[PDB]
């Protein structure tokens, strides 16, 4: 089998992607972040705490057929940017873009912080990094690309992300006429959960490629780029005016600027973020200050290659025995 769903911007800088997910029977369409830095498909629901519901869609298990209470079992997930859900659970029948999984944990939300509440375009997360991040206690839960893996006809998902644009996530194939040249695969280390390999250096703008080992991950769940902060001040010297800023909590840079780009490796090819990716924009309406797409991983504890990074490539996440992860130009 296969699967394949477009994935849309919920707003003009590309903060993060939704795609159609159905669950239950009949259908409740329900638009999800597909997160390869999470294992957890969570939902806003019936369940969830009235005051912290604020436009999102929902779903009711009580309206499935196939819906069943998976009895005992509970969730409770924070991430990276200090949001956080908890809930209980559910199995019901799942499908993204044709390809349907039964008996999928669906985990439904009876508390969401409040970034979650005050983003009305997400109805929930869809976690595909490693089914061992999965938070479902006493019985760990797989994820849907877990569960659909063996079905599939290759044991791979894509994520084809655009920039200011519509993209596309495929389950099962790849798709040869989605990117240019070659698909250069890399080895992946999955002792933390994550898509984590190693970039092997990179360029700011035109300027000579340093060969350097760079850890982390590959986190569609991430909207910007977070690497060392050695590379990330090389980058921003490029840019008059630009500093880092403790009151904003990051790197600006005036928004009169031109961006150069970035290239990170990847084995001997090469990945090139063009300048206009690397902007998000005023840091307040109005401003003259732009927020940049590049941060520092200082306090992190990891490097991310978030979707300002992810959005310049054709991205296989291959789930065979011994996963890899494919980057082409596109």
């Amino acid at each position: 089998s296969t699967g394949s769903a477009t994935t849309t911007p919920i707003d003009s800088l590309d903060d993060a992607y939704i795609t159609p997910v159905q669950i239950g029977t009949p259908a409740q369409t329900l638009n999800l972040d597909f997160d390869t830095g999470s294992s957890d498909l969570w939902v806003f629901s019936s369940e969830t705490t009235a005051s912290e519901v604020d436009g999102q869609t929902i779903y009711t298990p009580s309206k499935s057929t196939t819906a069943k209470l998976l009895s005992g079992a509970t969730w409770s997930i924070s991430y990276g940017d200090g949001s956080s859900s908890s809930g209980d659970v559910y199995t019901d029948t799942v499908s993204v873009g044709g390809l349907t999984v039964t008996g999928q944990a669906v985990e439904s939300a009876k508390k969401v912080s409040s970034s979650f509440t005050e983003d009305s375009t997400i109805d929930g997360l869809l976690g595909l990094a490693f089914s061992t991040l999965n938070t479902v206690s006493p019985t760990q839960q797989k994820t849907f690309f877990d569960n659909a893996k063996a079905s599939l006809d290759s044991p791979v998902f894509t994520a084809d992300l655009g920039y200011h644009a519509p993209g596309t996530y495929n389950f099962g194939f790849i798709d040869t006429t989605a990117y240019t040249g070659s698909i250069t695969y890399t080895a992946v280390s999955t002792k933390q959960g994550f898509w984590e390999w190693t970039s092997t250096g990179y360029a700011v703008g035109s300027g000579t490629f340093k060969s350097t080992s760079i850890d982390g991950i590959a986190d569609t769940g991430t909207t910007l780029l977070y690497l060392p902060a050695t590379v990330v001040s090389a980058y921003w010297a490029q840019v008059s005016g630009a500093k880092s800023s403790s009151s904003v909590g990051g790197y600006v840079f005036p928004c009169s600027a031109t961006l150069p780009s970035f290239t990170f490796g990847v084995g001997s090819a090469r990945i090139v973020i063009p300048g206009d990716y690397i902007d998000f924009g005023p840091i307040s309406t109005g401003s003259s200050s732009c927020f940049g797409g590049i941060q520092s991983s200082a306090g992190i504890g990891i490097n991310i290659f978030g979707d300002v990074a992810l959005k310049a490539a054709f991205v296989v996440f291959n789930g065979a025995t011994t996963p890899t992860l494919g980057f082409a130009s596109k």
